[PDB]
DNA sequence: AAATTGCCGAAGACG
DNA sequence: CGTCTTCGGCAATT
């Protein structure tokens, strides 16, 4: 029954190899644009995030995700208040003469003419492509991305998100996160964690304004590492191992949330990364790779149901990589809003999911 | 050195 | 299920 769920949510190669092509010859000009002596981006690198290249993207494959990371040496951190995701951003020491010193407010590297600017030159390279039908969706507050939109002649969308690379130690309010000790282990843990980590410019809200000279924490490449490197025996979905439902139950969450979020708009504060941010706890909660077995898939997915249930209910959602900042919190997510989702999810769930149809 | 090449895992397609 | 395929990712090579 979920199976047959599972059989329409994926994708086709064809689908796939039609997007893919005029995803990646659009991107390859926008990073090439990205370089090129004058602009200040220049050293920038591709990363592939998102739902697509984690492969739990479902339905169709019509939103990508694309990273630009700017390596940054020489920077300092300060905690915006006691969020833990958001921070401001100062150097080291004196620019003697270097390129992002346009994008400064005295010593703060903010984070909105950085992302003005980046977008600005996106948009100018994006009025050039000829043979194919791209446009850049209008900006918004709450978002880090330079949007695209593709018509290919299919809805295509791919999110451009700049991003500062730095190397250092990762901010304290993440060392009691990623907590995967028991699941991926110590090793795994250490190894992840002397990666880079990643600021993007989604400004935190103070009130109703937007704190324009803000950035937020990222770990998409963490994240993209643990959906491909996700069991706790190392050949867990391998050729030579044993198949499991972890992502299976990801993508068939996604599915009802998705469903819910179209015909109901008390729901457009929920997303995806609610979703994902849920399933990661369910991960560490059940490390054991027999606990996800594919014979077991309902009951796996109505665990994680009523998982997300409490999460509503108690409103706590704990970021996986920084414990302080609560996602569920009554300031992002007024209480109205989680017993509406968990009214609707508690209906689906003892009606055998009408609205997988 | 910016662009090509080689290698192979994840997973779709098909019987 | 096995096998064959395309795509993504990576870094050695020119
Ligand atoms: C609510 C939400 N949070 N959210 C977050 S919170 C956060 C904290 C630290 C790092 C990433 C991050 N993403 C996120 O990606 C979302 C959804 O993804 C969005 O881009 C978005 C946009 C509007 C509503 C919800 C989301
Ligand atoms: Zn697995």
């Amino acid at each position: 029954k979920l199976k047959k769920v599972l059989d329409k949510l994926r994708l086709k190669r064809k689908d796939i190899s039609e997007a893919a092509e005029t995803v990646n010859k659009v991107v390859e000009r926008l990073l090439r644009r990205m370089q090129k002596r004058e602009s200040e981006f220049k050293g920038v690198e591709q990363l592939n995030t998102g739902s697509y290249y984690e492969h739990v993207k479902i339905s169709a494959p019509n939103e990508f995700d694309v990273m630009f990371k700017l390596e940054v040496p020489r920077i300092e951190l300060q905690e915006y208040y006691e969020t833990g995701a958001f921070y401001l951003v100062k150097f080291k020491r004196i620019p003697r003469g270097n390129p992002l010193s346009h994008f400064l407010e005295g010593e703060v590297l903010s984070a909105t003419k950085m992302l003005s600017k980046f977008r600005k030159i996106i948009k100018e390279e994006v009025k050039e492509i000829k043979d194919i039908d791209v446009s850049v969706e209008k900006e918004k507050p709450g978002s880090p991305a330079v949007t695209l939109l593709i018509r290919n002649p299919e809805e295509i969308s791919v999110d451009i998100i700049l991003a500062l690379e730095s190397k250092g130690s990762w901010p304290i309010s993440t060392k009691e996160g990623l907590p995967i000790q028991g699941w991926l282990g110590t090793k795994v843990r250490t190894n992840l964690r002397r990666e880079p980590f990643y600021l993007v410019p989604k400004n935190a809200k103070d009130g109703n304004s937007f704190q324009g000279e803000t950035w937020r924490l990222s770990f998409s490449h963490t994240e993209k590492y643990i959906l491909n490197n996700h069991g706790i025996e190392k050949t867990c979905c391998e050729s030579s191992g044993a198949k499991c439902c972890r992502k299976e139950c990801l993508k068939l969450m996604k599915y009802l949330l998705e469903q819910l979020k179209k015909e109901f708009q008390e729901l457009d504060a929920f997303c995806s990364y609610h979703v994902k941010t849920a399933i990661f706890h369910m991960w560490t909660q059940d490390p054991q790779d027999s606990q996800w077995d594919p014979r077991n898939l309902s009951s796996c997915f109505d665990k994680l149901l009523a998982f997300f249930l409490e999460c509503l209910r108690t409103e706590k959602l704990d970021h996986y990589f920084i414990p302080k900042f609560n996602l569920f919190s009554q300031e992002l997510i007024d209480r109205k809003s989680k017993e509406f989702l968990s009214k609707k999810i508690e209906y689906e769930r003892n009606n055998g999911f009408p609205i997988f149809d």
